[PDB]
């Protein structure tokens, strides 16, 4: 197959999944699942399209649009849209492939997809973003729908963009339906959806801590290093603070902002809100680092990730982008006494990082190990609450915050227990060793999908 | 109308419904309902289509496909698919006609339909069945949909076939929706659906026994003769056993299997499971009769139905196919002390059988009479649970087994009460005589449809 | 296959076609065509539907509607609609099947179909026909279209009904297209379409006469017995007359009208016009009995067909309905010196008639033989000109009468030549024996369809 | 833009086009066409999809499907399907991009597209090819249509595959329309379409010879080296022979077959027909090279292209695949006295080859130069006759071979004159130098498209 193009991010995600499936008894019990893997890893459909749009000077601009409709055995295609200058097919295929198995772990009927554009929101006006969204949806519209494919946000796609997108879909298709999630509260949105992805990461990690320490420890007083400062990072940070943990770092594409006293100090909700308001306006953390409220409390490090700069730390939540924890950063976190690392970002750890965490787990009993959880497990609360938003739209009713948050909590608990239990069944660790959450989540997500595909005649 | 073709099964079903309407005060109170009967008896739509498919030898095969969309006043068309070499339009019209009034009895918004093919699954490989299902759905897809017509299983169509059909519908229409019921648990199925049809028959007969005996008797200690060994028979048998009854017979298309000691012995759940496994693989009961688990406990009667061979018996549940209880067999059951017979199978009793049971009811007070219930009442739990699978799919959530089962029980109790009360109203029996469940069920289903049709301007 | 219903008309048409293929070298050269025969003989799609409509007294009325979409390898389904109380699936299948092969002989891309209803236009008012057509098209519209299936008239369906049908399609679908043919001149009709079917029968027979006599005789001076008095009969009669022939009979469903002097007299165009006016009004030829201008010239025979009553005749054009020339009538025509018989009506001759004509052909050298042509050859001029109507509508232009007629003539000549040549090739007659136009037409049409089906993967 | 994947074939085609536009006065006259170039070079739409299909052993197989819908300003998307193991997005984008401008040069309303799969027909049975085509069209169907996108053949896609494709489209969409071209003669094909692509190459070269030699020379007695042995090569070879030229070579993916006497000998039509019959059966030229009819007349060279092996030659027609004339092969052809080289294959010459030809042209007056014509000009007769097939299907009529061939001839003449004249206007050569057909064809195709795009608001 030397005709196939090289897609490094997709191949990375595929290879890690495949390796975890091989390092188990799955293919001894079900060798025919190798056929399922070969089939599932070729997307059902991909749409690529030109997006021509007008800037504020009246000039023609051209960007590339995509929607990867990876798998639909379990439900309509489901997953976000990414507007970022790196975007290409390789990146969206990694994301879409991940999404299949992430969605499977929620328990809801959602197939996997992802899309977006190489349009860069940075440096654009709201008007330019509006015109781009209008043009983007003009083509995307014909390929999506409440029972076909339901997008949502991701990097570069917030409730603002989902609004422009929805309005254009409505205008084109003359239908008001759950074609997108992450919608506004008066026009079919769900309470808790803004909070859901980062809340879920934290909810998942609570279970990891409970399990590893037999209930002795929690987030109370733990030091948590977070990266990113967007939707996932913001609400992860807020949930950590609400549970009495201390957030010692955030970051953006230009640098890291770290409390000067990492043993005892934390970001506050007010500080997070200030950062969030910069981010609505597509500005950098660097802008506020000399204000009174920040200069004395924090150190800003241009060009650096937080991991080697936070001193001793208990929990790490990479929450920005793929491949943002290197192997060396992983070794630093281990040496700093970090015991829990969960991907808020999809494929947030490099392979070298994962290997370092999983070798540590295998070498250190119980609470002495660093325990690594993959994004398909930890990030799944976002998509789950999107599924609940679809359910609300279908019912034509709106649920309470308490009702949605309660379901979110149950879904994350189930997702942890499924990964744990599946790893115990198929990749039983040595006595006193924590089961691999990455292996278990991968096997659990995959076998659900492979079996539904078999039932539906996708492979035989 | 000598241009119309002779359609024996349909005419039989029509004539028995009509006769029961005539033998009542319905047409005295609402003589205009004769117009309704003339309209409702001509199907809204029927689609017939060639199905070309490839066998394992690479050879072209041809079969006939059908979908009868009989009536949609009360909801989208709803009803199963039959793959059996007998299939023709006459058979499918009888079935779809029955389905109108059966569905009306559930309380849910489901119109009447039925479809299938003369493709015979016996002697075919799973691969052959998969190719057949793919080709069948390639044409059927354009006629069905979650809000238009929702098929499901019946003779020769199980969850396996539903899977292949669903998978092809999704590939063709690029939509994941509740277009079929009987789906798999991970891809939109309902708990209790496998059990529902047989469980419902037995739930219905519980109310019959309770009423006729003023609560003195139940299924506990009763001897129950069942025919068939498929989905409806298997779970009717299992529920009888759970309730403390003894199942003395099952049968298939080649013979009956009867316990040697029909006074005291019963099939067990493990024996039912073994027969069920054979039926998944499309093999016959005959294969077992050698196994010492069976040879000493049971007698195999090839070419024979169970009714004359079970000795004294208390309940009969024909659960195979139409016209499987003859007049002679009805007299034998009456002579054998049988006091309850409900159709698990559609039109299970011949007209001569029904006429014997109803004459017996009219001549024998109370618990002395054999009480006959028609399939549109007793078999309604299966389609009812499919309406609930549709409800679950529309809500994008999955209910518990207890929730589905509780609803099933309530639906069967209401169906029984409606038939009873409607017979008391329109065909009031002599003092001490059990009301006619067949007349009552017929009137109750028919009036509901007729009135909805009038409201909707289908007749005036 | 004893599940299949008995369909006598269909079985008759299928058996005659099959017998002529077997009585030839076709299956020695292409034995694999037996598979094509088995596949082609099962219709691709059949739609049947209830038609509820209101009569002039405000009363609900119910009829049955049908559209048989038999084969589409060569083009969109094409063929007429019949409104006649005899209508059922058997009859419309015989018609649609024949249409496949008729259409194949035109050289145009037209697949085979036929439809209609058991609605009887006799005794109905024009308002009732309007209402019926409205209701009929309300369901038929979703199954038809300019590139899908293009109906037209037949028994009981004239330009009047085509108008009501077209208007309703336009109102429902909001499209103006060539969905029907036989349309009116100002709204997409074609010149020569009214005349085409009956003209084409006569044009076809001119070639048979030319061939039988090397051009020395023609219709000039010939005595021609016609049956029926509708669209086909009227224009066949008029063309005969134009060519210098004498039409000695016409007939309707109640009896025959025969010139008293069949050796020398003829219907005139004015007489045919008076008959045509009766038929527009759904009245019978029997009325003409009270008119001395008719009674002086003609004999009216209630309950009789013309064939045994015309004395010596040269050509017979059955032009009413199927199976209107019996074996005994065939023998009488032979004994009366008839040398040409062509079906204006589909399956106009009974099988006993066909066998008599074909035995005579085989036994009598040259112009001593009676020469029989089947409907699929001789009636093909109507559908041909409909294909030209479709061509005009797609062009968005209207052709002259001379242009259409010229094309019609070329089509009929090519049709005749194809049957003659294909018989010489596959069923070569003895020296001096006329080739079988029924065998040749059947092979020619069948091979064209079977080969196109093979190319398209309908069989292999 | 380092996010964009490397697509070598697409970049090669783009860069050559762009370079010819820069090496002219086009962007002095119309500098705003630079914006047009940036827009046009991003495809309007691309669809990629998984194709699962079954082999003759009943095994699941997976291939990748594509349709590049590049530009539609001038018409529906139009262009072939390639089934070859090299296929990927890069290759189909080169082809699709080329197609835009090729189609523009025909004068017909056809936008540019191309598609296909990495399915390899070699080693497959006809049945496997049938099943693959069925699966491929099952997804492709929803993206194409007679007024949206009309595919056809290319490498690995002949009339056989177009048949399976069409039959499945018809079955899915229930429409008979010009959704594909290269169809069979009885089911909407065009006479001359099989011959068109290679005939057109030769017709184009006739004009080149006429022009360069002021009418003194023709193909009569010229020695013509051809590569490939499929549809393009076969009919190019036949037209050369018909015009009295001598075909000294053909080739396939395994080797070249060259006459031993290249000064005086030639392939014959009979020999070409034998090669064509091998190629229908997916066999190699190597199979016949030792038969009596070939061993003595020809030399077979495994692993070699013909160019350096034919001795002195007058005309070269690469007719197999992209990049099949290297720079060294080009220098050899020049040294062998070759004066005309036209691409039957898309992008058949490497860049080094083109540069060698165009430097020779610029260095040598008139008939002393090797004159190079690009595939978008020389190969355009294939697509042109496809456009005529669309026109016939739209008209619902079939044209004569003479009528189609006459239009083909006029289109190729116009295409040569447009390239010639446009090169004279925008890239005027020095006195006595032949104008660049590659530059002129590129500018002519591009400006037509860019201006239609501007008119339609695609750029401004
Ligand atoms: N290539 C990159 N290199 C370094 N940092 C990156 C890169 N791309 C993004 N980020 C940061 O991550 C944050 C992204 O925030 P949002 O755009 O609001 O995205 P969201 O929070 O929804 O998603 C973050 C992660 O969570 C997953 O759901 C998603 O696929 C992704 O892996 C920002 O602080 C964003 O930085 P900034 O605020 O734009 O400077
Ligand atoms: N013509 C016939 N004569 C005698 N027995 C028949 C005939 N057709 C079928 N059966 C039997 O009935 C049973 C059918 O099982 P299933 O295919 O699983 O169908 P299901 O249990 O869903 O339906 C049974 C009846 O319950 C209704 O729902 C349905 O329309 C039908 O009247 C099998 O034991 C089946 O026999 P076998 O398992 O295929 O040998
Ligand atoms: N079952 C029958 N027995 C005897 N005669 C019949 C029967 N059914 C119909 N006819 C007559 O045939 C003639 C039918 O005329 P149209 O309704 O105008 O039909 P058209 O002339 O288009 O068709 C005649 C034949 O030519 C074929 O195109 C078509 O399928 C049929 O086999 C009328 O004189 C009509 O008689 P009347 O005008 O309805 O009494
Ligand atoms: N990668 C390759 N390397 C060397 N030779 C190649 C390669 N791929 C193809 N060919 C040859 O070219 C010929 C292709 O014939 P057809 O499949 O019938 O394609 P067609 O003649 O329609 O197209 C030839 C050229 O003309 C253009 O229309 C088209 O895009 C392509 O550039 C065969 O002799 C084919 O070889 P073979 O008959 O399969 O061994």
């Amino acid at each position: 197959m030397s005709n196939l193009p090289v897609e490094p991010e997709f191949e990375q995600a595929y290879k890690e999944l495949a390796s975890t499936l091989e390092n188990s008894t799955l293919f001894q019990k079900n060798p025919e699942y190798r056929k399922a893997l070969a089939v599932v890893s070729v997307p059902e459909r991909v749409i690529q399209f030109r997006v021509v749009w007008e800037n504020d000077k009246g000039e023609v601009q051209v960007n590339r649009g995509f929607r990867v409709q990876f798998n639909s055995a379990l439900g309509p295609y489901k997953g976000g849209l990414r507007f970022h200058p790196s975007v290409n097919l390789s990146i969206l295929k990694f994301l879409g492939f991940e999404q299949i198995f992430k969605n499977a772990l929620t328990g809801l009927n959602m197939g996997g997809g992802k899309g977006g554009s190489d349009f860069d929101p940075k440096g654009k006006s709201d008007s330019e973003i509006r015109r781009f969204c209008v043009a983007f949806m003009t083509e995307l519209c014909r390929h999506i729908g409440a029972d076909t494919d339901v997008p949502a946000g991701d990097i570069g796609v917030t409730g603002r963009e989902i609004g422009y997108l929805f309005g254009q879909y409505r205008k084109l298709r003359n239908s008001w339906e759950g074609v997108l999630t992450g919608k506004g509260g008066s026009w079919g949105g769900s309470l808790i959806r803004p909070e859901a992805t980062g809340y879920g990461v934290v909810y998942y990690v609570e279970h990891m801590i409970a399990h590893a320490t037999n209930g002795a420890e929690s987030f109370a007083g733990k030091r948590v290093a977070i990266s990113g400062s967007g939707n996932v990072a913001q609400y992860a940070a807020l949930k950590v603070i609400e549970l009495g943990g201390r957030v010692v770092s955030l970051s953006d594409s230009q640098g890291s902002l770290i409390v000067k006293d990492t043993a005892k100090d934390s970001f506050t909700p007010a500080e997070i809100d200030a950062i969030a308001a910069l981010k609505v306006d597509r500005k950098q953390i660097a802008e506020l680092v000399t204000d009174a409220a920040f200069a004395d409390k924090f150190t800003y490090l241009p060009g650096q990730r937080p991991w080697v700069h936070v001193g001793a730390v208990d929990v790490a939540l990479p929450s920005a982008t793929q491949n943002e924890v290197s192997g060396e950063e992983a070794q630093a976190l281990i040496a700093a006494g970090c015991k829990f690392i969960a991907e808020g970002s999809n494929m947030g750890c490099t392979q070298a990082a994962i290997d370092a965490f999983e070798a540590h787990r295998e070498a250190n009993k119980g609470a002495a190990a660093i325990w690594y959880a993959p994004g398909k497990a930890a990030n799944a609360g976002g998509v789950a609450v999107s599924g609940l938003e679809m359910a609300q739209n279908s019912a034509r009713l709106s649920w309470t915050a308490e009702e949605v948050d309660a379901r979110l909590k149950d879904i994350m608990k189930s997702c942890f227990q499924n990964g744990l239990d599946t790893a115990k069944e198929y990749a039983t660790p040595a006595d006193g060793i924590l089961p691999s959450l990455v292996t278990g989540s991968n096997i659990a997500g995959f076998t659900k999908v492979a079996a539904a595909m078999k039932d539906q005649g996708d492979w035989w």
